[PDB]
């Protein structure tokens, strides 16, 4: 129920190799890691929870863009593009993160649809 | 070799049923047209051409942004937003268009794979 | 009441020495030159008209974002961009048309204010 | 050296009176309170901090854009917004953080200038 989809605005490609790391608000406030990968060669994030596991909740889709564009040699303006979202209050939903990226800008929207 | 995908930034869902022409600089300078379609229940238009008619050439995708939000009952700022390309003058490649839309704003990338 | 923004989203930075080309569309539905310029060193392009020129109906901004990538040594994707709008006086009376500039990508909004 | 710029891309307005915060990075990777504001009539946000207090290091400008579009009576996604990066004094001195909403959408970039 939840993919996170990274396009490189620079290369016109799919970002490859971008990690990403999601959180969930816990009880005391803090940030508890949920879950993380990295982009697939399409640029897609797949399987990173599951229905049972993926409870109501605040999230945070943090998406390592320093790293991306470090790792292509190139000297990024931000440390990461963070998303942050309340999730499931109104019962199940199914959630797509997309971003696309430039050294010194990234856009993100949501696609949320009901199964 | 050509998709165009449309996303709706307000309603946070793919932008369903949205008109698209695409046109090709003729050798007069004029934009004659190429081909059209509607996008699907998933934002997607899919199917416009085939590569052995997709030749080289420049290409304009006019996305019917206009028509989008009044057919929702919205009055947007934009008739359209176009993208213009120059396709295939290195050989054929596949080109995905994607667009985000705002009553008063859209955003729009390629991402260009090659086969 | 119309002035046009461009913005560079790889360097950082506003878009310099950007041409942009505003047409009018005439009754027989062509493109009239209507104001053109350059963007100056803060990626603004003002005094493109004045309020007695800029009349309701429909135009088109045109940005050589190509020229504008390519003088950086960049290949971009697209030969420009357009921005196509309706002026309508029942609305606000001063146009932004801002855009913000990757190699194959580019965003715009208005910003439509009194 | 600091100036935050917000417009609303459903209204195609700036977006005004919106809570912005600023944060620096402690050396405990904590964020430190380091100045605030709401954002005025022309989406801006002016005066937050000096030359002299900004100095290097890893800033989090966080934006309450879920007031902003409830106050509207729109239900949006995020919670906020966030623009995390770090100043660097070897490039230019004069940063402009902005960023473009949507309910379900933001686009930011960094205008960086002498
Ligand atoms: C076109 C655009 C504008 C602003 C922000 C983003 C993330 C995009 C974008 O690249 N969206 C996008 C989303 C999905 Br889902 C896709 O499958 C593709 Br192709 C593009
Ligand atoms: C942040 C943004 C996202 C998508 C598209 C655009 C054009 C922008 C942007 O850079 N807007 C912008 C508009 C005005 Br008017 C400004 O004075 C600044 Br500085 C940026």
């Amino acid at each position: 129920p939840l993919m996170v989809k990274v396009l490189d605005a620079v290369r016109g490609s799919p970002a490859i190799n971008v990690a990403v790391h999601v959180f969930r608000k816990a009880a005391d406030d803090t940030w508890e890691p949920f879950a993380s990968g990295k982009t697939s060669e399409s640029g897609e994030l797949h399987g990173l929870t599951t229905e049972e596991e993926f409870v109501e909740g605040i999230y945070k889709v943090e998406i390592d863009t320093k790293s991306y564009w470090k790792a292509l040699g190139i000297s990024p303006f931000h440390e990461h593009a963070e998303v942050v979202f309340t999730a499931n209050d109104s019962g199940p939903r199914r959630y797509t993160i997309a971003a696309l990226l430039s050294p010194y800008s990234y856009s993100t929207t949501a696609v949320v649809t009901n199964p």
